[PDB]
């Protein structure tokens, strides 16, 4: 130990200080992910197709992820428009046996994974907990939308701490840091605060190895009650609902090397309805 | 709904604004529990065990539950002691259905429940997640330190909206905030961050009926190795662990009429320890 | 340096840890002031004044101040009422100057001051920012509402860290935390968010001797357009504006000694305002 | 106001909900500043420097300020070096005077303004408050850090506010989230919260005409003592400060099309300090 500054955070950095990273000097090649390997969880959804094309715009190749609504199309799309590579994966990402075999398969298939994006969910839709006589709902969303995305994190840091690298993306929510109203979700907004501070604290156990972040998207616009929107749009400070190209620029920020020095944050993309 | 202001927030709340409640005009009587009935999980271990002889100090009767550890002369000494009613329960948190009937009984046994403090926990001592090949500890904390707390508030929920009236105040902790260092523990940090949210959300849901706060100990003296402790001290302003009797005050504030316009707070206790 | 374990908040705690406190075992004497000295400014106003009875209930003497509307009678009262030793001040806290002969003459008056509230402040009135042409509102809000508080509190520090004890509270406001809407007013946002961090800082700036905590009320009721409040109760869960009587438990429990391992922490009072 | 949604935010976005913008369906093509202008305070030092040669890159024009060290020369490089306009502008921008009338003649200089930067800056280097005999200091850290942010914004808000479009960027710090240690610094921690919470403010304020975020840097290598920085690598989970070329990435995306449902946003680029 004599003769070393060694971390209060995690001893497995080494001798302190770590080396800084190599980086262009020109900005925009910094957003490139020429060469690298994405895997994006939900990828048969909205949002994380819209994160899919955008990273093989952005030159990567890309695991396409679905569980209900087969996505091999899109992956063709991806293919045949961009010249990367790409593939869809079936996945049950409640299932923790299933998403290991997946994450091993997608390795194996594309020789690495250099940017994961945990990003599929579920919604709660049921209104007041009050009322809900069982837990099945309450479950439903923590096994998907904390332990699910927990599953898909422990299984692509391993890759991450054996190649020395990786940038982890979770897909958390504003209802991670405020409260839904009047459309009443607690059992979403704590499985979600639980994934705003998970990557907190996988920022700090993978640091030697890995980044990790996430976004926290607001409304984003995709047969919901048109009074209810009327109030979200009230009280957003932008006016509107979000669309799910105006996420892409923050998963591109964090998933690339123009955040090499970005760990443990949170990006809140949501019209400025956290601010009120 | 001509003719009425309804919220925004929760239109259970009927007719805007709500009604004041009365409240003694000395300061000491707002914090007295007389006439209350209490209910603290976890009572056997050290901070329900403080918290609940707080209570018993204040007037109020008091469950006392235990998992382990039979509690049951902690609840006569609370009755020989301090003159009120008191009888502890077993119970394995992590059992919805256990959680149900032990509370059910209680609310037999003493007629109702006026003050709920959802304290039980057991934490995670691993090491770091990526070492860990399969997910029982995971899902140990994660049942108990988020599903079984969020057992014992739906079910006393009930009670509380029935009687129109009371207090839950849940034991989160510093690692809902901020990510413990040396010892890493991800699944921890990630299910007390979720019980600081689901305070914020059920806040809002029972708004009508009930106020929900929490209490984020930091370090508190409650058998750990002696370097690892230095460096506790060496990051916490005060310079020192907490004792359990300096948790009681914040559990009695929350729990008393002292707070009648708190919900949804959450209250460090930790020494400054998120500060830095 | 060697053979001791030295602080990396505070080098001035000395030799880790520091003592742990002497505390009652009976919860309710914890929140006595009974032989404390308290000064609380603002206390002509609806918050000071509440605090400033509160603390003469729970035994303290207390020094009141007032700027434009002398509040003898107020101190004369509580004199009269509960025994305990009282004067009022008149100060300009915006004058520095003025502030530190007002709290030098109080230490003389009283012998010692225990506890501190910096309370006193003024709103903004004027709407958007971008429409008001000249910068004095902007600066008399900066002045008095963060410029003054540090005034009285880099004063009374001197006496707490000379007497090597002492209790100072800081009036912040929600307004540190959201934004208000409709009527904005960025610079007392930016100014309370300033206190609120202040009051982390000085935290642990003063820890060897002095522990520091803010309280943040919500909109408590005191000929404002009535259109105005209606969105505000339709924003806050519990439906209502407070009343200054349940803010007056959070200053004496942060007054006192039962919140000894509290220091930097932020109370919100706010009726759950900052959770949706 | 029968028959439109009107705003509970700011009533001046009109009739809800806003409309979204057009944005290229190429990722990397949301990043340029080609055609726009770009305005950067304190870029002749470290980090406004990086940001303002960042932005050339990105195809805007960038106007250059300095106030004691003059940066003609680097107007001229990026001139030279990639065809954009640009010159330096002496200001001290604690002058609120100053600052209008350099924001006016850029304005004529580029004929308007698209992109502006206020991060000009001073520290606080004289240890612990408690020691400081006047206020001098305090009042340099608050007229320049706080104050000359804000007149910045009031001045070039109302440019933002004539076109209708502009994005606003603070530069606050991590000092405006956590307390720094062991190097202790109240003065600025509170400016820096305060710059936080003013970016949040004037999100609200400026909706209909344009975005208001921050960057919260971490320790950035831009001549200290060597126990002192050894132990920020200890707190900092990367382990080592971060470079300027690791904080344009944030600066860009939140200048650029990139980030266009972002505002009120404040973007942690810290090593991920911020999360122990
Ligand atoms: N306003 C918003 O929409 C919003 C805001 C904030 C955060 N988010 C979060 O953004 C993420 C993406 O949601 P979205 O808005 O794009 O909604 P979405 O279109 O319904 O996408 C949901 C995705 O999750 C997948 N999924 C559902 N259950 C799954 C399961 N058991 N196993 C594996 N995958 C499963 C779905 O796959 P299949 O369709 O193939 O079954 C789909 O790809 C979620 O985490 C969401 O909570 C959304
Ligand atoms: N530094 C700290 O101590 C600290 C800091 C922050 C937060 N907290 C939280 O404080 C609470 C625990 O208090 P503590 O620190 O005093 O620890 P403790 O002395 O070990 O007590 C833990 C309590 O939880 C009970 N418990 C464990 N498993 C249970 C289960 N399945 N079902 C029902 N009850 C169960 C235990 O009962 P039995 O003993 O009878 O089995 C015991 O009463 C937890 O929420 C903890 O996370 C502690
Ligand atoms: N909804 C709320 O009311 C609310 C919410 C959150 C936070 N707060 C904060 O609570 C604190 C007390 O405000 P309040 O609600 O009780 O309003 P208030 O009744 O108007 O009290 C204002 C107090 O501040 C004093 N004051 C004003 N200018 C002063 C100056 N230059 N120098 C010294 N003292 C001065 C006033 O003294 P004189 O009257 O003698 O001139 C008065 O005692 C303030 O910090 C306020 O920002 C209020
Ligand atoms: N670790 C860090 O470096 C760090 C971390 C977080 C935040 N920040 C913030 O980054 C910004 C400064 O960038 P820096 O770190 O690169 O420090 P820096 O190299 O010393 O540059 C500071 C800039 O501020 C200008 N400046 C100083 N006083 C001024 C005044 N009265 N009027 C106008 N301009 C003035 C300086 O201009 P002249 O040199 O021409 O006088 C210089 O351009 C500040 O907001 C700082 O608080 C820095």
């Amino acid at each position: 130990s004599m003769g070393e500054i060694e971390s209060y955070c995690n001893k497995e950095l080494g001798p302190l200080p770590t080396k800084a990273p190599t980086l262009s000097k020109n900005v925009l090649d910094l957003f490139s992910l020429k060469g690298k390997v994405a895997s994006v969880t939900g990828s048969s959804g909205g949002i994380g197709w819209a994160v899919a094309e955008a990273y093989a715009q952005a030159g990567a190749d890309v695991a396409i992820w679905y569980n209900s609504h087969p996505a091999d199309e899109k992956a063709e799309h991806l293919q045949k428009t961009y010249g990367v590579r790409s593939k869809a994966y079936k996945c049950n990402i409640s299932d923790p046996k299933s998403v290991e075999e997946t994450i091993s398969q997608q390795e194996k298939d594309f020789g690495t994974i250099d940017v994961f994006v945990a990003n599929a969910g579920v919604p709660w839709t049921e209104g007041p907990e009050i009322n809900v006589d069982n837990y099945d709902s309450w479950n439903k969303i923590i096994n998907l939308d904390l332990n699910g995305v927990y599953y898909c994190a422990h299984t692509v840091g391993k890759i991450f701490k054996k190649n020395g690298k990786g940038s982890l993306v979770i897909t958390s929510s504003m209802s991670g840091t405020i409260v839904n109203v009047p459309q009443l979700q607690a059992a979403y907004n704590a499985a979600k605060a639980a994934c705003t501070h998970l990557t907190k604290s996988l920022a700090v156990e993978w640091a030697p190895f890995a980044r990790v972040n996430c976004v926290s998207p607001g409304y984003i616009a995709t047969f919901v009650e048109k009074d209810m929107k009327a109030k979200w749009w009230q009280l957003t400070p932008l006016g509107r609902e979000g669309l799910a190209q105006e996420l892409v620029g923050a998963y591109l920020y964090l998933a690339s090397n123009a955040s090499t020095y970005t760990t443990g944050a949170n990006l809140a993309v949501d019209g400025g309805y956290t601010c009120p």
